[PDB]
């Protein structure tokens, strides 16, 4: 199953496409679909024609109906440094050191209201210079910390403040517009592998490809459910959480966003995760 | 006004008692009434005797009454380094960094869920072997930034985790029980000068003052205005929202709280905030 | 108990007045407070100071505050013919014929939203010349025909409407302001015998006593009893329901209401009930 | 348009059939969705399929979902003697009197929960030797009085308590199971001419025609304009009241309807109302 959500006349619909191209609309809050759809793959609603789903994708809006994040995540974490100047210890980059370390990073992401989905903008700080997309597998999670799904997401990084110093990586890494997720959540068994799949970052200057990277799965060193084990530790988390999990492709200092970029990130399986940027105002 | 909550048969009610000591039972939510205070200081509600609020901050639950958190704080917020080995830049440590530098520190602390209030027990992770808690004044806060009062708060904090590596302080930082708050808010005319109040801790165990230490506000040199300031920059906060202002009682390093300690924090015109401790299991 | 309610910047508190003259502000919703202290004589709230229970009798709002309906009962139902030209069935009137029968006259008399409380306005239908007040004792009622306590209520009737044809009893009944209750419900503790109470109604036109009349509740010969079990029979009710008793109180042809008068009704040990008259416009 | 309402799991679903038998899933509760219909015919929704509106009239339940009441009427109301021993007036019969009379009759007859709809048991009073189904042309009201639409209607009637005195009627008319309707409210474009439909009756008793009879609303004297005239005259109602509009197929007195009747209406381009009857005990 994959679950999309649109906004229409000020209320949330949400659908699922299935395998064979049927949409389902469905009955249930998409958070107590994606729980339900974990335990027996049963799925509550009917079956819909006249909703475009390849259009949606492509326009964003078609009529009343606009395509939005697929769910509000009532928490955002995330993690880095999980795949294959700057603050050390004792000589040793304080990256490397994470690296190297049985403990993995967690950080708090964002609220529900601080993301945006497909087709929506993303935001670059009054006071950043140097903010980068990090294109990322990210996972929707219940309270015991089972998977119930996959998505794109965008870590969107003040990465001039981070590197000012460790302790503005917040401030870095949450405001208005700092993650964009979708375009929709895909159930575990639309993944056999997690750790087999493309991901492709795109930034679109006025039509030109600005910046294009990709990187696979397979160079993921730090686990998910690793990850997942350190992020609930003595730590509740409500179901529907995201958890993104860091990024392999990172532009370079020159490759900065600005006010209506296009940043393009695709996945395997997934789909492509579209977002215009919007650059804050002093 | 001095506004507490209590909890009584699973539901809330909200009070607040005068300078004259008279109690009010509040007719609206205490951030609504907040709010509402800082516009007029008007007060909506019904005076109550049979509230014993001397009894409730001593003996925390009269009858079927509990005191708690007086507010749900929508999000919680926390500065440090505002008062007057290790990673470094460029032979400089981080925390020397953020000192000199123009933008303080700003982190999230906490979602409701993951505080507590007086009475109430605070938390150690259980990978942490050194958690202390960092007393400081906190203000309430409206969309806006406008101070709506001041309350204690406790910002525990697993400073092992931290010190390790400046990437795992929001580990060190938020899980639940890692932040207390109370007894009371106490709206904006009720401190003539947040900058001359004098703030103890003590770490009670097993009836033994195992640590004492007290700061007055008059060494806080990252004054409250500028805190806000960056944490509202692109950033919307919900009203209600929690900004604790930093510490300067820092026990030594065997001085880690355990399991039922009792941690006390006082500040001139709020009042002392008590917790008991409880140590995480594996 | 006596329970009141008042209407304040549009919400509702509900208060209970007790024996000893203390007034308690309810936690609960005053139907299911009713319903707590026909259990256990139970009742949840704080004791208030500064809401003056006389003042509000005699003048209905006191600075923010206004009495009203004590409760909004989901459905209102009336008897007649219980105390000790016209439509016959052979030669004998359909009034005498009830009367003598052994089962009683139950109807439908007013849904929340077509009654008024103590201070505000009845009505007299555009198209009535003979509206009068039926001045009755009346019971709340829980689900299962249980009598959680007793107020007076005015079943304001277009009698003319009546007379031309029983058919018509249920316009010469149903209808905004047809219904009038309180200023009071009291709990069936505070009357001892419900057969031994004094009613008197006065219709005061232009400051002149231009009715009076009384009887006592041992005249009822039409049991509270017998009525609720023919009223829920087959017929479910929820709680908070009010069935009233019939009347004894009948003015002549003459005494029809008109525009501003006032109607007074007392019932001994629960009050007096007042309600300004308003002459509904064609 | 013509609206039905499903239950499924407990929540309920609504959904619309156009004259081109496409079905559409309503995104607007049904009373809100033909308030809207009435001002300019748009329908906010989803076209679905696998929603099999023929065999939900049929066989009532498919799968997960059970056809019912197409709304929650929050107040259903009758007019009687509305077509071309007893109680009686100067020898005139009440029945005569209305009949003749400038005022026609009007009676509240239900609220929601004492409605039931298609498929669902009609009651018969435990007390009742003679109750008699009454066919009927409903509508459904604004609370302006205007005509959201039409349906079928039983005002199931313990004629032998209404035979007995009219001041009996209430009881007669007013309990669980009293009335029911649908299968579907259909708009009024969808009715030319109110005044032109046929309605047929059928009471069947172990698969046996106990009785039928029909008449067409070409024989309605007083018109419905009229009957909701008087119904509003000083008396607000509800958005979604429903108004039954009198019946002229009346039984004898040895139909009477007993425990496993079914009874079916059939009205003119709405359908046939289908209620298996249950027998109260006493």
């Amino acid at each position: 199953m994959k679950l999309f959500r649109v906004v229409k006349r000020g209320y949330y619909i949400s659908y699922a496409i299935l395998d064979n191209s049927t949409i389902i609309r469905l009955d249930e809050d998409p958070i107590k679909a994606l729980m339900r759809y974990s335990e027996n793959k049963e799925v509550l609603g009917d079956r819909v024609t006249g909703i475009d789903y390849q259009s949606l994708l492509k326009s964003f809006q078609i009529n009343d109906i606009r395509i939005t994040k697929p769910i509000d995540p009532p928490e955002v974490w995330g993690s880095g440094i999980s795949y294959e100047n700057v603050a050390k210890i004792l000589g040793k980059t304080i990256y490397e050191k994470v690296y190297d370390a049985v403990r993995p990073e967690i950080f708090f992401k964002a609220t529900p209201n601080r993301c945006v989905g497909h087709g929506e903008a993303i935001a670059v700080r009054s006071d950043s210079e140097w903010t980068l997309p990090e294109p990322e597998l990210a996972v929707v999670l219940d309270s015991n910390g089972k998977i119930l799904g996959y998505t794109i997401m965008d870590d969107v990084s003040a990465r001039d403040l981070e590197a000012e110093n460790p302790l503005y990586l917040p401030q870095s890494k949450i405001y208005a517009g700092c993650c964009a997720f979708g375009p929709v959540i895909v159930t575990s068994d639309e993944i056999k592998n997690p750790y087999s799949l493309d991901i492709t970052l795109k930034i679109v200057r006025e039509g030109r490809v600005f910046f294009e990277g990709s990187v696979n799965t397979n160079k993921m060193r730090r686990k998910i459910e690793e990850q997942i084990q350190y992020l609930i530790r003595d730590n509740p988390i409500p179901d529907g959480t995201i958890l993104t999990t860091g990024t392999a492709i990172v532009p370079g200092r020159d490759k900065g966003l600005k006010d209506e970029d296009i940043v393009e990130i695709t996945i395997s399986n997934i789909g492509t995760l579209i977002t215009p940027v919007k650059k804050r105002r002093k």
